[PDB]
């Protein structure tokens, strides 16, 4: 069995190996990468996402989100308070302001310590989930706006043609902006490219151990757990590495830098934070191996999780018994 300890693996594809996306995902899996829940892919030196980032300041962040925490330093929830629209250039200035800028630090480890110690006492503003792409149309390899669609994958594997579309999203981050513990919608894969700026630290639980994290989360957020049998789908709960280690939950950590891809695998729980001003692009995707995870994915039916148009067909086709309840939660 490859990668039996479920370590995060890092890949350095050649330019030739970077041509066929599906093939390379399958190669990584042949080496056990999925066991970790997360892999890093460093693109060949010949590759570029686009020529420059000099012209991105006019992009609009229509609904910047201020991430307000409640709880204790290692165990908290966050809610998103909507703020007035601002451009990327306005957001970058805000991120770099004394109120929001990254503090002096020695190295990633020192910054990580500062994050866990101090995150709850601040409310950073995140430009998340902005439909769009920063890949040049002429970038043919690993261009997140030109991947095979999940609807086409389900059609190819199962024979059923469905409605829906699959497009990427931009994330503009600052110091302490946070992504809560989650798996993807319908336990899909995700791929994330860090276009520019400061790093992003990830934490991940191996898919084979995801239920351990769920059980801890029910313990730690007991009101939330009573409200919803899949409340991690709400994407509001944080648990620190220290707390995870105290409770024996298997996990790993890695820092992604600008110019690097991360792939999250089906049912790989992940969480993390941004080091300073940055811009990432991410999209969900599927492979044949995903279908079995999609059929077994938990779902939130309490109303909170509220998701894209395109999840309807996945639930309807893969989870017909759950569909009527889930759709009531949509409505
Ligand atoms: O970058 C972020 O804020 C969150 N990204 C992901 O959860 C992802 O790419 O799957
Ligand atoms: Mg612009
Ligand atoms: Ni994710
Ligand atoms: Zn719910």
């Amino acid at each position: 069995a490859q990668n039996p300890n479920c370590n995060i693996m890092i890949f350095h594809p050649t330019k030739e190996e970077f041509n066929d996306f599906d093939k390379y995902i399958a190669y990584m899996e042949s080496q056990g990468a999925h066991r970790a829940g997360l892999a890093k892919i460093i693109p060949p030196k010949e590759w570029k996402a686009r020529e420059t980032y000099d012209n991105i300041s006019e992009i609009l962040i229509a609904t910047p989100l201020q991430q307000v925490a409640s709880g204790r330093a290692g165990v908290f929830t966050q809610y998103h308070k909507k703020k007035k629209a601002m451009t990327v250039g306005e957001y970058r200035h805000l991120a770099n302001s004394k109120k929001y800028q990254t503090p002096p630090h020695q190295n990633f480890e020192d910054l990580e310590r500062k994050y866990w110690k101090n995150r709850i006492y601040n409310s950073p503003i995140y430009g998340a989930d902005i439909s769009g792409s920063l890949f040049d149309e002429n970038t043919k390899q690993w261009n997140l706006g030109h991947l095979g669609t999940i609807q086409d994958l389900l059609e190819k594997e199962c024979g059923v043609v469905i409605e829906g579309v699959n497009t990427p999203y931009l994330y503009f981050g600052m110091w302490k902006t946070t992504f809560a513990w989650h798996t993807e919608d319908m336990d899909l894969y995700s791929i994330n490219y860090l276009h520019l700026g400061e790093p992003k630290t990830w934490y991940v639980v191996p898919p084979e151990h995801g239920q351990r994290l769920e059980r801890l989360a029910r313990e730690l957020f007991p009101g939330s757990s009573r409200g919803c049998g899949a409340f991690l789908r709400h994407k509001v709960a944080l648990i620190s590495p220290t707390v995870l280690k105290e409770n024996g939950i298997p996990f790993n950590r890695i820092t992604q830098e600008a110019g690097e891809f991360m792939v999250t695998f089906p049912y790989g729980y992940h969480a993390g934070f941004n080091h300073g001003f940055n811009c990432a692009e991410a999209i969900n995707f599927a492979t044949p191996r995903w279908i079995d995870y999609g059929k077994m994915a938990s779902q939130c039916s309490c109303g909170e999780a509220r998701v894209t148009f395109s999840m309807d067909a996945f639930v309807r086709i893969l989870q017909p018994e759950r569909y009527d309840l889930w759709k009531r939660g949509q409505d």
